[PDB]
């Protein structure tokens, strides 16, 4: 997963915040980084514009299962961390949108 | 100029950065110097390093810029200027994951 180009590791919520909120990236940038608050779990960081708050970045938590897959909802599972990414590129089922572009 | 130097690649991103230095033709400790996206008026060294366990994988060390003056990574060494803090870590690990060999293609 190292070399995923949308895998970019250790950085922290506000280094993601900071990477994302870019004014020339379209809604939907977004990047997997590893929790720093729940140990074993990941996060996908979105870029969002709403008419109030404007750009702002969504956070979405992503567990793994012990048996392997992982989730953000219970309406989907998927076998591994790139099934996700795919999946969410196509429906953005309850994330603020779906994924256009990974964070340059 | 630093902006002529063979190392220093300016404003590439950390994504951009790893993607140059994730390469299979890259010895341990190929390195390149750019700014930090994330913190301004600081640069950063990236470093490619091997470990059994996860292949081939990127360091990232923040350099920060004394108001004074001087570059550093760590409280052991400053150095005045950013060729200097090339040079000697070429030379000396210091804490790095590797001593830099390569600069960057």
């Amino acid at each position: 997963i190292q070399a995923e180009e949308w895998y970019f590791g250790k950085i922290t919520r506000r280094e993601s915040e900071r990477l994302l909120l870019n004014a020339e990236n379209p809604r939907g940038t977004f990047l997997v980084r590893e929790s720093e608050t729940t140990k074993g779990a990941y996060c996908l960081s979105v870029s969002d514009f709403d008419n109030a708050k404007g750009l702002n970045v969504k956070h979405y938590k992503i567990r793994k299962l012990d048996s392997g897959g992982f989730y953000i909802t219970s309406r989907t599972q998927f076998n591994s961390l790139q099934q996700l990414v795919a999946y969410y590129s196509k429906h953005a089922d309850g994330l603020c949108h779906r994924l256009t572009t990974v964070c340059p």
